[PDB]
């Protein structure tokens, strides 16, 4: 996720 907690996705 995010970054952080990438996306989803990228």
């Amino acid at each position: 996720t995010x970054p952080g907690v990438t996306x989803p996705g990228v």
